[PDB]
Parts: C-alpha cells; sequence; structure tokens
C-alpha cells in the first residue's frame, strides 16, 4: 500500500538507470555492442518481478529522512540505490537459475535457457553486479555514506555467496543423505542465502542514506530483518511445491535438485520409519513419478497445514521482535514490509 | 629476475591469505563447511600459475616506495594486494573456462570439469571475487588509498566483463561470420578483456599504494600498459594453437569456439578467396579434422613467422612508449614487466 503507491514512480526510474548505464560509456563507441547486450541483459533480468526489495529502500528512506531533506536529488539517489538492490537480486537469480537447473523465472524462460544465451549468462550476471557499483559512483560518489553503501553491498554479496555454497554443498546431485537435512543446518542456509540481501540490505541501505550509521541501531534492525528473512525463505520453499506457477512465475525444482527445503526438514521430523524410506528412494531424482510420490507424502502429513500454522506463529514472533527492537526507528518501516510478505503467494 | 627473486616470499604469503579468509569468519561455526569449500576453491584456483600479475604489484611497490616507508606492515599490504590481483584472475578464469568449454588450466583439469563441482563453479567464482574486497577491508581499511583501490578493482572487473561480452558476442557457436573478425574489433576485444586487469590494474594498484594518484601519471602508465596488454593477448592467441600444453598448462579451443583470435584476423588479411572458403567451412566447429585443416592453412601462410615478426615490432614500440611515457616513474617498473612477457611460452 505504501509500497503499491510508490511502485509506479520507481519503475519509471528504470528507463533512466538504463539510459545512464548505456550513455556514460557510449562515449566509447568500440564497446557499443557490449552495451547493447547489457541493455538486453537488464531489460530481461531486472524487470518483471514485484520490486519489493528495491521499493523497501525508497519507502524506508521516505520514513527516515525529514521531508525537508527529501529534495529531488536526494530522491533520485534513493530510487537509484533501490535499483542497485534490484540488480543484486538479478545477479544472484540469473546464476541461481543455472545452478538450480530451473526452467522459468517471473513468468518467462530463464535467461540461460534462451536460445543463443546459454552459459554466456555467467558473464551477463557478473555485469549486472558491476552495474551496482557504477551507479553508486554516479549518483552517490560525493555523499558521506558512499563507502558505507559499497561495503554494505559487497558484504551482503559475500554473505549470500557463503549461503549459496551451503545451499549447494547440502544438495549434491545423485547423492542422498536425508540426514544432513536438519533444522540447524536449514536456518543457517537461509540466513546467509536469503536473509541478509533480501531484508537487512535494503533497510540498512536506507539507514545509511539517512545518516543512521550506528552499530547498535543496525544490529537491532538486523535482529528483526534476519528473522523475517527466515520466514520469507520458508515461504519460498513452500511455494516451490504448492505454489501456483501463474502466480509465482516459476516452476519448482527443490525435490529434483535434492535441496534442504523446509518441507523436507519438517517431513523428516514427522516421518514413520517406512515413510522415511519412501523419501530415501524418491528424493533428489529427476523422475516425475518419484517427485509426485514425495509430494503425496508431504500431503499425507498435512505439511501445508503445518506451513499455515508456522506462518501465523512466525508472524506473531516477528511482531514481538518489532515491539522489542524497532526503537528508535518508526515501526511503520518494519510493519509495511511485514504486511508485504504476510499471506503472500508470488 | 626481480620477479624471480620475489616469487618465493610472495607464494609463502598465501598460507596466511588463506588463514585470514578462513579464520576471521570461523567465529561463525555454522558456515564452517562453506569456509572449508572456500579453502578448497582457493587452493585449486589461485595456486599453480606464474603469479606475474600479483608479483607485479610487489615489485612495482618496492620500486616506487622509499625503502624507509617499506616497513613490515606496509609490505604485508603490498603482498596482500598482490594476492587480490591474483584472485581477480582466478575469478575470471574459472568462469572463462566454463564459457570457453575448456579442458585444462595450469596443468590440471578445469575446476568445473572436476567430478562433483560442475556448475557450482559459478558460485565458487563469485566467492573468489568477494575475497578481494574482504582482504582490502582487512589489511587496508585505514589507508588513504583504500577507496582508490576498491574503485580500481571494481572498474577493472566491469572493463574485463565488457571485454568478455565482446569476446562472446563476436563468437556465437555454430554461426560463422568470418566477416566480423577485423583488426578494429580485435583490438577492442583484447583491450577490455585482458589489458586493463592484466597490466594496468596491478601497476596502478601499486601507484595508489605509493601515494601516486594523479590523473596524468595514471593515464601515461595506462598508455604503456594497454599496449603491452594487446601484445600479451596476441601471444595468448598464438599459444592457444602453437603452444606446447606441457608449457602452457592448457589446451586450445579458439577455433572450435569460433573465436576472434589474432590468428584468424591475420589469416583473413592474407587469404586467397578459396582459402577463405576453406576457413568458412572448417572454423568454429568441434570436429578435430576440421580444426586440423584450419591449422594447416595458418601454417601454409607462415603465420607463426608473422607472429615472430609481430613480437619484435611490438616489443620495439612498447619500448618507444616507455621512453615516451615512463617519466617520472622508474623505467625498471615497465622494463621488468616487459622482460617477463618477451619471448614467453607459458
Ligand atoms: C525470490 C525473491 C525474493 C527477493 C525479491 C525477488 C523479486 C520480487 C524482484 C525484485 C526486483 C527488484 O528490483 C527489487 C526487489 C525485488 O524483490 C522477484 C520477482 C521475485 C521474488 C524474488 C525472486
Ligand atoms: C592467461 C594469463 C594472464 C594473466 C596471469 C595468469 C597466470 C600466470 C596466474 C597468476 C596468478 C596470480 O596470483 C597473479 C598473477 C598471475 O598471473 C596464469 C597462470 C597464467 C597466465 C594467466 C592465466
Ligand atoms: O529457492 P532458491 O534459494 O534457489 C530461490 O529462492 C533463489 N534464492 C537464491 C538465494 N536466495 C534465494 P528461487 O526459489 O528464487 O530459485
Ligand atoms: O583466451 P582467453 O581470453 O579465453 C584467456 O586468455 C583467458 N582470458 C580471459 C580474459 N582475458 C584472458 P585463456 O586463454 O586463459 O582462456
Ligand atoms: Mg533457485
Ligand atoms: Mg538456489
Ligand atoms: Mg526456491
Ligand atoms: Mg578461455
Ligand atoms: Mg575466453
Ligand atoms: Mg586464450
Amino acid at each position: 500500500d505504501v509500497y503499491a503507491q510508490e511502485k509506479q514512480d520507481f519503475v519509471q526510474h528504470f528507463s533512466q538507470i538504463v539510459r545512464v548505464l548505456t550513455e556514460d560509456e557510449m562515449g566509447h563507441p568500440e564497446i557499443g555492442d557490449a552495451i547493447a547486450r547489457l541493455k538486453e541483459v537488464l531489460e530481461y533480468n531486472a524487470i518483471g518481478g514485484k520490486y519489493n526489495r528495491g521499493l523497501t529502500v525508497v519507502v524506508a528512506f521516505r520514513e527516515l529522512v525529514e521531508p525537508r531533506k527529501q529534495d529531488a536529488d536526494s530522491l533520485q539517489r534513493a530510487w537509484t540505490v533501490g535499483w542497485c538492490v534490484e540488480l543484486l537480486q538479478a545477479f544472484f537469480l540469473v546464476a541461481d537459475d543455472i545452478m538450480d537447473s530451473s526452467l522459468t523465472r517471473r513468468g518467462q524462460i530463464c535467461w540461460y535457457q534462451k536460445p543463443g544465451v546459454g552459459l554466456d549468462a555467467i558473464n551477463d550476471a557478473n555485469l549486472l553486479e558491476a552495474c551496482i557499483y557504477r551507479l553508486l559512483k554516479l549518483y552517490c560518489r560525493e555523499q558521506p555514506y558512499y563507502l558505507n553503501l559499497i561495503e554494505l553491498f559487497l558484504q551482503s554479496s559475500y554473505q549470500t555467496e557463503i549461503g549459496q555454497t551451503l545451499d549447494l554443498l547440502t544438495a549434491p546431485q545423485g547423492n542422498v543423505d536425508l540426514v544432513r537435512f536438519t533444522e540447524k543446518r536449514y536456518k543457517s542456509i537461509v540466513k546467509y542465502k536469503t536473509a541478509f540481501y533480501s531484508f537487512y540490505l535494503p533497510i540498512a541501505a536506507a539507514m545509511y542514506m539517512a545518516g543512521i550509521d550506528g552499530e547498535k541501531e543496525h544490529a537491532n534492525a538486523k535482529k528483526i530483518l534476519l528473522e523475517m528473512g527466515e520466514f520469507f525463505q520458508i515461504q519460498d520453499d513452500y511455494l516451490d511445491l504448492f505454489g501456483d506457477p501463474s502466480v509465482t512465475g516459476k516452476i519448482g525444482t527443490d525435490i529434483q535438485d535434492n535441496k534442504c527445503s523446509w518441507l523436507v526438514v519438517q517431513c523428516l521430523q514427522r516421518a514413520t520409519p517406512e515413510q522415511y524410506q519412501i523419501l530415501k528412494e524418491n528424493y533428489g531424482q529427476k523422475e516425475a513419478e518419484k517427485v509426485a510420490r514425495v509430494k503425496a507424502l508431504y500431503e499425507e502429513l498435512d505439511l501445508p497445514a503445518v506451513f499455515l500454522q508456522y506462518e501465523e506463529d512466525s508472524y506473531s514472533h516477528i511482531m514481538a521482535l518489532i515491539e522489542q527492537y524497532a526503537a528508535p526507528l518508526p515501526p511503520a518501516v518494519f510493519l509495511g514490509l511485514a504486511r508485504k510478505i504476510y499471506k503472500r503467494r508470488k
């Protein structure tokens, strides 16, 4: 709602992002075709999602900066840093789609699945990542938060890469152990792979933009935002099987890819020993009838109801955590973002 | 020789690089297995090469800093930033080996060809890249060049990514045009893909470390170092076909992968029209007997002698350029590095 009003202005800022990334180096004409490829890379892989992470930067920045400091320029930078978060997303997703062997993202074919792209997508991703640092220098080089922002985006990438390594190490292809799929391991994976970049990064970005740089106000924000990130990823895992691909824009692969999904952890916690074996025989394999058998087993332990039950308790806990740690920040910052992910199905 | 003395001290600094990258986050035990994977990623993909780029940082830093400023700490940082260049290399190479479909690198199997790695290598690469920025913060956070160094490593990555995009766009699989393979296009490709990160980056890194930050002293260094980078890449293209894989540590793929190699550009400049057609029919295809036919054609126009002739003229020109633009820097800086690549065959 605070999100939904601001969407349109934020999406229109994208034409200029692209202009400035295409223009400022087209005074080197020799790379023109590279630049043209960048444009394509951006339009295919930055557009088409819900923009919530990039919107979170703009919304929070509105709520933390005094409106007499929100000049036209200061807002440009807010929307630009918003788009920097978006490009980080795009970067990890393009590479994740390859490592996860996914088919669709945001309602279209994955970039690496497009005829004539393939594993060139690897360098496409890396460019998306560089564009972040290009814009920071363009729009924020002279701000006193410029270095905070750079360290923040770099630190959040390392964290999410450490998370992916854990994601991939725990899901080796053609190689079961059910046994590594614990709660402790799960929470660790999801903390690093999703929670820093999807929640802490954008709010912190907007904190540094407003001049709130103190270690304690960041750690407290962090406490709320990691826990919301855990919830968000459990939701992502539930939607990978039980979501509607016309809503989510994507087809699940967690069972196939042998993943430490929340579903499988819960499953294992509930399974009779012979249910265990059915899982053993059928998990992490590409065969459609073996996936279907796992799903049935999940359904047979009411894991969709266990998800709906988790969602309520997590929500109540995040809200407790907001009552606890929001101060001295406006609680609307956390509340608007919790509203945005509660009940969600894309 | 200045290189060859300093090698051993530089390579021994690698144990500590790895220690500090493994230690400083092992106070989070939950990621321990990620960290262990990093260690592996580093030992396989940072070790085994000639270290010339990372050595160039240490050598030049010795030559530009007054020896009364080369305290133990100041040298730590030199060797560390040396290793940061090395990790940039490692990052691009791991990804290049995938996009080039290569077999071996540095005398062993490519990381992505190892059983149980595969396309997980994508995230391995990204980590290598993050490690650069981790070390900069660890060893240089309080230096007045810290931000110059960060912008330099980021800018050099964007440039080399723009170069790779050009490299890949000009070499679409199963799709000849001989016709895009010009001199102008060639020089552009090689400038961006190799010349900034392999030559300008390390010397500039060492300039910023010595407090030489002026735009004019950088542009002049740049003028020498881009041209040396062009030469170095033409050498790389010649070795891809005519090099000895026990020296180079790697097997060629430029013809197979349909690349704008220097060899093919030269070829096209020399070809009778019916030689042209032989090239047309045989270039950019995986079939061993069609590659052999191209090689024969290259040999039939004495392109190895044309390479030996280019090498001499380029050398004389780089030396002219050094006479022109080295000032006020010690010419030994450029000379030691030109000695290192003249006559080279790994
Ligand atoms: C799984 C996700 C969680 C993180 C967000 C991300 C978005 C919503 C896109 C998006 C673009 C942007 O510019 C800024 C923020 C964004 O969130 C995509 C569509 C689907 C959900 C996904 C992939
Ligand atoms: C093609 C190249 C040109 C750039 C350098 C690079 C090295 C020599 C490794 C290396 C490691 C390091 O830490 C610092 C510098 C380095 O050069 C590898 C072995 C082969 C040549 C290669 C791949
Ligand atoms: O399930 P994943 O972690 O691979 C995913 O959530 C992507 N992602 C990657 C890192 N954090 C989130 P997606 O379902 O978008 O494929
Ligand atoms: O030939 P390439 O450019 O792919 C190569 O030189 C790697 N490289 C990549 C960018 N710059 C240099 P290598 O021969 O090492 O595979
Ligand atoms: Mg995925
Ligand atoms: Mg994934
Ligand atoms: Mg998922
Ligand atoms: Mg290659
Ligand atoms: Mg290549
Ligand atoms: Mg080569």
